[PDB]
């Protein structure tokens, strides 16, 4: 039974506080647990408007890695959008990293644009309902859509089986994020010497009610992980309805990419 | 003969460092008993823009709550209820919006009077709870060059002092948020005196638990004897955070006070 | 003859570049010189969009004030707007300043509103001709209405007299500013005890063509000075017009404030 | 029997860590003689917005004058001016807008070749100044796992070595507005070399001076010697920065390339 250091990575929007569950569970395994807020993201000090990009909203996450000691290893765990995190980091670092775990999330390919799995999910999930959106420019000109996750959204989409104190500490702390998905429309593919060679687990629920599950099915079928576990039930938020599952699964990756 | 059931509007506070979040529990509470809450970040706390250099007393620190309450309606009224050093803020909003404030309930709370200094109760916290052990402190010169002392609270005694007995959940939640904060104590100490008019006369309710490691049993009867709360509510067990350990004694208490000051 | 350790403080869109000829003037006298950059001006990484009011934008000013040993005091020389940074760092550390010297520069009183002096300059110099406007809203939600200002005024109004390599050296690296005027509107005013108590010396020409004659005139007996210096000729910018006359007057503060 | 004098339309390029403002006393001087020029600042230099670490190859820091290139009218041809490091920046952009190009001037630059890698000359260069005194080196991760290697060049090396001869005021400015920079080396060695096709067929003049402190005369005529210049042009005395201290002459020369290559 493998201890392992984990590393969490919330979707944009959110902060390291969506992992305050799964990170006790975990430790009481005996693992060592990290869980990073991105840029303007948490209580991280800066705002949207000054994040010109995915790669820029990742700092918090290549600085870290960038710091890892010499022959340490971490298993990156992240969360919808942040399949996309962990593609960047991985590029970056990919022999820090024992493998990559995602948590309903969003599962890039080295075959087409970084942001071709961001198309797809708007695609199975158009409207965003009480979501409000803006837009800056950033330092180089192109206008970035920021959002502001509706409350509606949040209660029966993404944290639609979480208990009512878990709903209303997201509504207390939830900030603005954006996809960047023109930027990624911009950015060159994710290498496959990087994010293409690290071992990859998909965990996910078909109850989700946002990463629907036909959405999930197409990624899987899209580009194959080394392992998919499957949690019934729950919801998107599996760190908060399903924890001990997760943590159960995490301890199998541990186990498996040490 | 009567019997009488009231549904208020709270308004929570948190302490420095803190955030909206600490009443995560406590406001769904409130809610299903019918009630109206908000749940407010102060500035540089919670996910509030600014930083705590950018202020430069505790009453600008206050500003969220006293726009809120210029904001609200005629002939509304609110119970503010502020955890710890939040009893500051109660005591600044009252002296400028004393006919919105319907009582201020003080849980585990600074209970400041108008005949000493407004700092005067921090000087007891200090006296009393000396060594905040792991806790960091920092300065900076405040618009009138005041310096400032900042502090992030260690999390040792986040652990054992503040969140002694709550959640594994709970206390990795508040190292995921907790931001720097500042007493402020010597800006305090150069300000008014709290007004008769405005704060001392609303409706003062004090809950507290002896089981509480930051604001002793020592300290916390002390502000009692000295600014005599018009209720007193002592809860068994818990500890600091009564609004996580104690959630539903803590709202229970609150519907009392609803139904006594509406 | 008292060396002295001055600060150089530019004014809006400028930068510490401002002082590149007068900075070494005063050190061929023995002085010790530090010119600064002020939040999003010069090479500061900060664009002006993340600062939200002048007490922000004078942050470098402060951090050093903050940090200058103890027991050492600097005669701090602002241009222009930066009059209202001297009056926001002298109400922090009137103990650490030998006195402030204003160079056609924005002279605040006690008596009125932090923003006094910029209505009044806008009334006496209200059209900026090709500067052009933006706006965003900062952190509090107040609208701030940023500049960039136009190469016709660079060429006419403020550097109506410099070489050709001063003027184009401008135009290469002048950046966005902002007045912040309607925050300085909702400003306290400068304290008595701070800003209201240290000495204050005031260089000007009357052949500025952007902070008019009679502004200047208004300024003075608005708010008189310890001591006025005129030079004759030259334009705004005297510290590359008349350099080695500010260095002088410069040499007359160190001797009377050492 | 027939002279001719012609008016070009120069684009300036400064080297790694510098930015347009080296320019600053030459762009007026062609612009007396009716030229038009150009002189941009590439991707983290002067007052370009974006940092070094956002930067992940040589060609990336040449956006900008890729962008403005991509812009050019119809039939519009420009003199690419670039000093040191931006030989690289030439080679890159006639690789792209050949066509776009009447002739690239190295001054006192890297002059890069088809035949060898592109980093090459930058090999060639350290091993000729090895030893950059009082700089300071850093290193971030780019796009794609590289470790490069930035560096805030020392104040003696400027004084010294890049500004020998240059005023005190031209001295003091370069403290102030000087940023990080990068050769960008280990990912100019995993590039594709230069074409023969677009880099190879410019016309190249190369402006020198044997007092340079930096590039070194021994690396300078290897240079030369190592990828024929179309035309050399050494001036006499000066430093490194011949903008600043030869300012006239480079100017006059440059009239020449424009009758020669329009």
């Amino acid at each position: 039974m493998v201890t392992a250091h984990f590393v969490l990575i919330h979707t944009i929007c959110h902060g390291a506080w969506i992992w305050h569950k799964l990170k006790p569970a975990l430790e009481r395994a005996g693992h060592k647990v990290t869980a990073l807020d991105m840029a303007a993201s948490g209580i991280d000090p800066r705002q949207i408007e000054q994040i010109n990009s995915f790669d820029e909203y990742s700092e918090p996450l290549l600085t870290f890695l960038e710091k890892l000691p010499q022959g340490e290893k971490v298993i990156i765990v992240g969360e919808a959008c942040a399949g996309l995190n962990i593609a960047i980091a991985a590029d970056r670092y990919v022999d820090k990293i024992a493998a990559g775990v995602f948590h309903n999330s969003l599962l890039p390919d080295t075959v087409h644009s970084p942001s071709y799995t961001v198309e797809k999910l708007l695609e199975s999930f158009p409207d965003w309902r009480d979501t409000e959106y803006f837009t800056f420019t950033n330092i180089t000109g192109e206008t970035i859509t920021t959002m502001k996750l509706g409350f509606v959204l949040l209660r029966e989409n993404l944290f639609t089986k979480c208990t009512d104190g878990e709903y209303e500490l997201a509504k207390m702390v939830m900030r603005k994020g954006s996809l960047f998905q023109n930027v990624l429309a911009q950015r060159p593919k994710f290498t496959e010497k990087g994010y293409g060679s690290i071992k990859k687990v998909y965990i996910w629920t078909d109850q989700d009610k946002i990463f629907l599950p036909d959405f999930q099915r197409w990624q899987i079928a899209n580009y194959k992980p080394d392992k998919v576990y499957q949690v019934q039930g729950g919801d998107h938020k599996l760190q908060l309805t399903k924890t001990e599952e997760v943590a159960h699964i995490l301890q199998e990756v541990a186990d498996a990419y040490a």
